[PDB]
């Protein structure tokens, strides 16, 4: 009934709480803190879902998301963001992006997010 979801936000804060909330729910994580840092742990580690942050110094998500979606075609990607833009949604949207969170979100929405979306 487990997920394997990777967690990309440079908030501490806000990165604790959504841990404390896939465990919670019954799922692996593995956190970190930027879209570089992902990388190389994306390609150690198979993941049923992506969830990062837009908004990080450094590759932003909207960068991370193509990139997910290039090498990684199988795997959906949730963006969350404090600013919320039209326009980026829809462009992460046609881009495959799972979906397009505005914070804050309480703990319960989360685990229905990965729930509706993560594989399995
Ligand atoms: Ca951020």
């Amino acid at each position: 009934m487990a997920a394997k979801v990777l967690l990309v936000e440079d908030d501490r804060a806000l990165r604790e709480a959504l841990s404390d909330t896939l465990l919670l729910g019954g799922h692996e994580f593995v956190a970190v803190d930027s879209a570089e840092a992902a990388l190389p742990v994306l390609a150690r580690e198979a993941f049923s879902l992506v969830i990062s942050d837009v908004n990080m110094p450094g590759m932003d998500g909207h960068q991370l998301l193509g990139l997910i979606r290039t090498r990684y075609p199988h795997l959906p990607v949730l963006l969350m963001t404090a600013y919320g833009a039209v326009d980026r949604a829809v462009e992460a949207m046609r881009q495959g992006a799972a979906d397009y969170l505005v914070k804050p979100f309480e703990a319960r929405a989360l685990l229905d997010l990965v729930a509706r979306h993560a594989l399995g």
